[PDB]
């Protein structure tokens, strides 16, 4: 079979499973950058406040249009002068960006941007780029102070805080990121913002990887769409940090349901489910540089995700980022060296009562394991359980109103994670958060069968979360702690034998 377990049609999905949303309102823990009283389906949201207000401090985004962005001269005036010039050749765009980035004129390479424009695009495509797309991107970037009128707080470590902004606001911010206008976000040896991801796009322009043209095609598809017709919805970014984590060995909860399949993807076949982003602790990973696996791909096809890098501090072990409302603008095939932009995508997702696409993505970063056996250390297993639990738990929500989790081999492949361990870890965290699991093994049919078989074995024997966790601890002591780079017996065979004996 191509899938095993509970039929996916029986799993909960938004919007059907959700409760009616409360009235959208700003508060101490929720920044809302648009006029809620004027929010109407199909209408571009109106910014609140009406006139630009600036904060230039350690708790908010430093906006390029701030009067405090100086060089003294006004860097925003210099950005305007630089970008309001005709572009006909890629050197013109390089020269423009460097006019307000003089300190980086010898550090920043533009080879990929030059090669995209001169050596990848056909003549008519290049002409469309410089006669239409780039000027429209400049115009939306320079409109920033009229679009993003409210200071944007940083989602800093240990904050439980949400930001809800319009897709149009995100588009203006991302156009600024493309033109590398965000101040204090560039230096290799910076102290301020050293714990934040890169936001300016200069590393997308570096080098000769065949991957860069594909990334640029994907992002220009987005920019062409959102400059031609303003998107009308909202997106919410929520940093969540939990303090009370389960005593896993004592957890008496049963496992929940499982659908596991070797076909399909999280983003296409997990519509309306909690979709896992296999994140880097710096959210988005190398999306703005050289990375092109699961997280970076999702950030390219749903580029509104990228703006999380503007304001999201690196995730600590007990934290996640939850993004609701991002829209899919592109389709793709492959990954890494085989990644290719396929075509524009018209997102057909319903919107919720806050005009957010019914798409919820959670960024949870797995650990990297240089040594395979390090991941079976109890402290490391508990770390991964608590990370996934934080990503899945919604404190004030009945289980009946929680969608299934759509996930897969989180932290595996090149990152060193063991897929069978990581599947069981996510199954346990989902059970503790009272959510069902939809697991995509991404072509591995044997893994599908193994996960299904283990799940059915444990559920039929009524093993609790704590019973299973204790078996993981036994496996570590018996096969890992005193162990060769690999254990003598694998995890699932160990579990089967331990339980049946
Ligand atoms: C479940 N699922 C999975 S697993 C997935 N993987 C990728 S890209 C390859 C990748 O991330 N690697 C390979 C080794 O290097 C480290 C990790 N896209 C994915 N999608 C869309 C998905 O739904
Ligand atoms: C003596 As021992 C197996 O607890 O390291």
């Amino acid at each position: 079979k191509k899938w095993l377990g509970t039929p996916i049609e029986e799993m909960r999905r938004m919007p059907r499973c959700g409760i009616r949303l409360p009235l959208l309102r700003p508060s101490a823990n929720h920044t809302v950058t648009i006029r809620v009283d004027l929010l109407r389906a199909g209408e571009v949201p109106k910014p609140f406040p009406t006139h630009y207000k600036d904060l230039w401090d350690n708790k908010h985004v430093k906006m390029p249009c701030s009067e405090q962005n100086l060089y003294a001269g006004s860097r925003w005036e210099l950005i305007q002068t630089a970008l309001l010039n005709k572009f006909t050749r890629p050197q013109n765009l390089k020269d423009a960006i460097l006019k307000y980035n003089v300190a980086y004129s010898k550090k920043w390479d533009f080879t990929a941007l030059i090669d995209f424009w001169d050596k990848v695009l056909e003549e008519a495509e290049a002409q469309h780029l410089y006669q239409s797309i780039l000027p429209d991107m400049v115009k939306i970037a320079l409109c920033l102070p009229n679009i993003c009128t409210q200071p944007i707080p940083l989602l800093a470590a240990a904050m439980n805080h949400s930001i809800t902004m319009s897709q149009e606001q995100i588009a203006s911010l991302l156009a600024n990121a493309f033109f590398c206008t965000f101040p204090r976000r560039n230096a290799k040896m910076k102290s301020e913002y050293s714990s934040y991801p890169d936001i300016n796009f200069n590393r997308l322009f570096e080098g000769r990887s065949s991957r860069k043209p594909e990334k640029l095609k994907t992002l220009f598809c987005y920019f062409r769409r959102v400059t031609a017709a303003a998107p009308t919805g909202l997106v919410t970014f929520t940093r969540q940090s939990l303090e009370d984590f389960p005593e896993w060995e004592r957890c008496e909860k049963p496992l929940t349901r499982l659908h596991v399949t070797y076909e399909g993807t999280i983003e296409e076949n997990g519509q309306g489910m909690l979709q896992v982003d296999f994140a880097n602790r710096f959210v988005g990973g190398g999306v703005t540089s050289a990375g092109l696996v699961q997280e970076e791909i999702r950030f390219l096809i749903n580029p509104e995700l990228i703006i999380s890098r503007l304001f999201t501090e690196v995730l600590d072990h007990n934290e996640c980022l939850i993004i609701t409302g991002t829209e899919q603008y592109s389709e793709y095939t492959g990954y890494a060296e085989t990644y290719r932009w396929s075509r524009s995508h018209e997102d057909g997702s319903e919107r919720d009562d806050w005009q957010r696409r019914c798409t919820e993505i959670v960024a949870i970063d797995a650990l990297h394991f240089r040594r395979y056996l390090d991941q079976f250390v109890p402290e490391k297993m508990r770390r991964e359980l608590n990370k996934a639990y934080c990503g899945f738990l919604r404190p004030g929500v009945s289980s009946e109103n929680l969608s299934a989790v759509a996930t897969g081999n989180w932290g595996c492949g090149a990152f060193g994670g063991d897929a069978r361990l990581k599947a069981l870890i996510q199954i346990l965290a989902a059970a503790a958060a009272e959510r069902d699991v939809v697991y995509f093994t991404f072509g591995d049919s044997e893994l599908m069968r193994d996960i299904y078989s283990m799940h059915i074995f444990l559920t039929e024997r009524k093993l609790t979360v704590g019973d299973v966790y204790k078996l993981l601890l036994r496996y570590y002591n018996e096969e890992c702690r005193n162990c060769t780079p690999g254990p003598d017996i694998k995890l699932y065979p160990f579990i089967y034998h331990a339980v049946e004996s």
